[PDB]
C-alpha cells in the first residue's frame, strides 16, 4: 500500500504543478521567474482568496449597488515577481475568476465542490503561509484580536489560518492553536461576531457536531495519556472560567509535555515545479513518486534537490530595524523552518543538520516574501541540509508508567500457604478510571500537573528521542554514524 | 476616522469658542479684552462654581431664610479684566445664573444633564487649571488638609480638582494624584467628612462600583507592569496601613519609575478665540481642524500660532518677596508649563524647545491671573517654541524583560540525542503569576522595587526618549534635524 500513496501523492502534487504552470503563464510568469518561491506563495495566496467562501459571503453582503464593486468581483490580481538584467520588481498580474476557476476545475474536476480535494491541499498550502508568518512577525496584528500571549504563540503553530483551515488541519496544528480557538470561541459567545455550527469526518468519526466537540475531540487528539486525556474528558462539565484555567494550566504543562502532535513538511509549490524542472534537466532519472511523501527521508532528499539550483529574491532591504543584517542564507534558514515546521524544534539539532549554527529571532535576519519594486535574484547553496535525520511526534518516553502486566493481586492454582504483591489500591484506581470517577477532577489533575512536572523535571536525565537518534550524513540515509549535536558550553 | 475625530473636536472647541463669545458680550468686555487669558481663566472659573452640583447641595443645606442667601443665589458674579489707555482693571461682571444656564444649554443642548458632555471639556478646563495653581503656589492651604509632603505634590498633578473632575480625568492625572485621593479616602473613613459612592464609564468597563474600585483601576492602568501592577492586583487584600505603607513606596518609585501616565495639552478658551481671529485677520488660510487635538504637534502650531498676537496682564507686583523680579516672558513660560503639563518635563528640553534658558522655583516669577485695581497690557513673543518635539506617556524600555519568545522548554520533533535551554524555573514563575499566587507579596513587591531601583539605577545608561527623538525646528515637523539639548557642565 505505501507505494501506491506515494503515487496517489505524486498525481496528487502533479495536479498541483499543472496549477501552477498554468497559472504562470495565466498570469505571464517569464520561464525562470516560474521557479520563484514568492511567486509559489503569490499563487497559493490568490487560491485562499477565491477558495474563501465565508469571506465571499460576507464581500457579497457589502458588495452593494457600486459598479465597481461588482467589476472587481469578476477580476483576479496577483502580485508576481518579474525579473530583467539580473534585477527584479513585482507586476500586478490579473486574470478573471472564472480563468482561475477553469484551472482549477480541469486539473481536479468540475466538482471542486469536493471541498475534500480542494481543500486538503489547500489547508496544506495555508499552513505553510501560517508557518511562515509564524516565523516572520509573531502574529502582533492577529493577536490583538485573539487575545493571547507570547508563550500561548509559541505552542500555536497553524494559528494564523483563516478558520476554515482549522478542521482540515486537524493533526499539525500546534496545541495552543486549538486552545487559543477554544478561548476565543467563548468570547465570540459574548461578543456574537460568529455563527456557530455543525460538522461529521468519514473514515475518522461519524458523529455529527460542533466547533465544541470538534475541539475537545483535537484536544483529545493531542493531550497527554492520563491525567491530561482525563481533563480532556472531563472538560464538557468544567464551567467557562474553569475551562479558561484549565487551558492555561493545560497550555503551560504542554510548554514542558510533548504527547503526540504532527509533524508536517509542505515545500512550496514552485519548489515541486522545481523537483519536475530538476528531473527534466537530469535526463530522465530523479522520479517525483521517489519524493511523494508526508513523512520520511523522501523530504530531506526533496529540499536538498531543491538546493541544487532553486531561485529567490534578495532585496537589500530588510525584515528588520538595526543596521545589523545578514544573508540569503538566512533566507535559507527561513523556508526550511517554515518548510518543515522548524519553528519549537532544537536550533542545535537543526544546526548539525543544516551543518550550520543556528539562531534565536534576536538574530535570525529575511526579507517579507512580497514582489518588489525593486531587487536582484539570487539561487540556492548546495545540499544545505548536509546532515539529515528520522522525523517523529511525541516524547521520548511521556512519563513513568506502572508495572506493565506483572505484580497484579496474584492467582494461586497450587494449594500452598503463600504472601502476596498486595496492590488493591491501584486495582479500585483502574475500576475508578473504567467506570469514569468524577468528584474533584480539576485540583486533582491541577495538583497532578503540578507533581507531573516535578517528576519529569527528573525525568529528563534520559527524556532525549527515539533512542536510535542521531544527525546522520546525507550519504547515510542507512543510520550507520550515529553522534550527537553538542556536549554543551 | 483620526480626521474626523479633529472634526468633532474642532466643533466641541467651536462650541467652547461660542460660549465664550457670549459670556464675554454677556459680562460687557471690550472686543479686545476677550483675548485676554485672564478672562479665559475667570470665565473658566465662574463655570465650575456654577456646575459644581455637589457645593450646591450644601450651599442650599446653609442658605437658611435669608432674604440675602436666596437673591445672591440668583446672581452670578464675575471679575474680569476691563483696559483704557494702555491701562488695565478688574470689573465685577454679573449674570443671573439662568443667563449662563442659557448660553451653556443654547450652544451644548438643553440636557445639559449630559454630564459627560459638559463635564469632559469642563474637566479638561479644571484641569488646566489645576496645573496653573499648581506652578503658581505648591498647593499649601490643600495640602494642610490633604496632608502629604513635597515629593508627594510633585507626582500629584492635576490634584487640585474638585472631587468630581477626578473621575473625569483618568488618564491624564499624575499618579500622586490619585494615591494622596486614597490615602485621604482612608481618613475620610475615620472621620465622616464625605459620603461614598457608586459609577460605571461605558467604552471602558460597564462594572458598576465604589471609589475603591475606581481608584484601584486608575491605579492600575497608571503602575509599572509586573511588580507594581501585581502590587495593583494584591491591593484589596492589602490592610488599611499595608495600603499606606504600598502606597508610599510605590508612590517614592514612581518618582524614579515612569510606566504610561497621560499628557495633554490645554490652552484657554481665550486663546482658542485667538485662533479664531487670527484665522480672521489672516483672510481664509489658518483652519481650526488642522490643530483640533488632544496630542502631536497640532498643539506646538496651536501655541506658536497664540505666540504671534495674544494678549494678557502685567501688573508691576508679582507672585514673589524678594526684590529679584523678571519680565512676562517668565509669564510666557508659566504659560506653557500650565498649557503642556510640563510641570515635571526636562527644563533642559523645554529650554531647547522654547530655544530659551529654563528654570526651577527659586528662579520662577509670575502673577496672579486675577484682575487687577491697576496694570498695564502686553503681547506675546514671536513664535515661542522655536523648536517643537514628539510628545509621549512612558519610560522608553521601563525595564529589562524575559527573552522575547526563544529559550523556552524546547521541543523535538527528530528522534536525535539532545541538550536542552532547561528553563522549568521561570515556567512555574509565568504558571504562579496566571494562577494568582498570593503568599508573600507585600515584602516580596517591596524588594522586587528594592532591586528595580537598582537595575534601572544601571539600564539609566540608555533609558532617555523613544529612539528617534529630539528637538527639530518650526521649520522641521520633518523630524529632519536631530540635534541634543545639553551633554553637561
Amino acid at each position: 500500500t505505501p507505494e501506491e500513496q506515494r503515487a496517489k501523492n505524486a498525481k496528487t502534487i502533479l495536479e498541483n504543478i499543472q496549477i501552477y504552470e498554468r497559472m504562470c503563464d495565466l498570469f505571464g510568469v517569464s520561464e525562470d521567474d516560474k521557479l520563484i518561491i514568492e511567486n509559489s506563495i503569490s499563487i497559493e495566496r490568490m487560491i485562499r482568496v477565491v477558495t474563501d467562501k465565508k469571506y465571499q459571503d460576507k464581500k457579497l453582503k457589502n458588495a452593494g449597488s457600486d459598479p465597481e464593486k461588482i467589476a472587481n468581483a469578476g477580476k483576479v490580481f496577483c502580485r508576481l515577481v518579474e525579473s530583467t538584467a539580473g534585477k527584479c520588481s513585482a507586476r500586478l498580474g490579473m486574470a478573471l475568476k472564472p480563468n482561475v476557476e477553469a484551472v482549477l476545475t480541469d486539473v481536479l474536476g468540475n466538482e471542486l465542490d469536493r471541498a475534500a480535494v480542494l481543500g486538503k491541499r489547500m489547508g496544506f498550502s495555508a499552513m505553510f503561509k501560517s508557518n511562515l508568518e509564524e516565523v516572520l512577525y509573531q502574529r502582533g496584528k492577529n493577536q490583538l484580536k485573539k487575545r493571547n500571549a507570547a508563550e500561548t504563540f509559541t505552542l500555536s503553530q497553524g494559528a494564523s489560518l483563516e478558520a476554515r483551515f482549522r478542521p482540515i488541519m486537524e493533526k499539525h496544528l500546534g496545541v495552543g492553536t486549538v486552545v487559543a480557538s477554544i478561548k476565543n470561541i467563548l468570547a465570540s459567545k459574548k461578543n456574537g461576531n460568529y455563527r456557530n455550527k455543525m460538522v461529521r469526518k468519514p473514515g475518522g468519526n461519524r458523529e455529527s457536531w460542533s466547533p465544541l466537540e470538534r475541539e475537545i475531540s483535537f484536544l483529545n487528539k493531542k493531550l497527554f495519556p492520563g491525567p491530561m486525556r482525563q481533563l480532556c474528558k472531563k472538560f464538557e462539565y468544567l464551567n467557562e472560567q474553569e475551562k479558561q484555567l484549565a487551558l492555561n494550566l493545560m497550555l503551560d504543562a504542554s510548554l514542558i509535555l510533548k504527547p503526540q502532535v504532527t509533524h508536517k513538511m509542505i515545500m512550496p509549490w514552485s519548489m515541486w515545479l522545481a523537483v519536475k524542472k530538476y528531473a527534466e534537466m537530469n535526463k530522465g532519472s530523479p522520479s517525483l513518486e521517489d519524493l511523494a511523501a508526508y513523512s520520511g527521508v523522501r523530504a530531506f532528499m526533496a529540499f536538498n534537490t531543491a538546493c541544487y539550483m532553486s531561485k529567490f529574491t534578495i532585496g537589500k532591504g530588510i525584515v528588520g530595524d538595526a543596521e545589523i543584517m545578514e544573508n540569503g542564507n538566512d533566507k535559507m534558514q527561513t523556508l526550511a523552518m517554515a518548510c518543515f515546521g522548524l519553528a519549537y524544534e532544537d536550533t542545535g539539532i537543526v544546526a548539525a543538520m543544516i551543518s550550520q549554527p543556528m539562531k534565536k529571532r534576536y538574530q535570525l535576519r529575511v526579507g517579507n516574501f512580497n514582489p518588489p519594486e525593486k531587487g536582484t535574484i539570487k539561487g540556492t547553496s548546495a545540499g544545505y541540509f548536509h546532515k539529515w535525520a528520522e522525523f517523529g511526534n511525541r516524547l521520548p518516553f511521556n512519563s513513568f508508567g506502572t508495572g506493565e502486566s506483572k505484580q497484579i493481586s496474584n492467582s494461586g492454582v497450587f494449594a500452598v500457604q503463600r504472601p502476596s504483591t498486595t496492590n488493591i489500591q491501584r486495582l479500585a484506581e483502574l475500576m475508578a478510571r473504567n467506570t469514569g470517577e468524577t468528584s474533584d477532577n480539576f485540583t486533582q489533575l491541577v495538583q497532578k500537573i503540578r507533581e507531573q512536572v516535578g517528576a519529569f523535571a527528573d525525568q529528563k536525565a534520559n527524556l532525549r528521542e527515539f533512542t536510535g537518534g542521531y544527525i546522520y550524513d546525507i550519504t547515510d540515509v542507512t543510520k550507520s554514524n550515529p553522534k550527537i549535536p553538542q556536549l554543551g558550553g
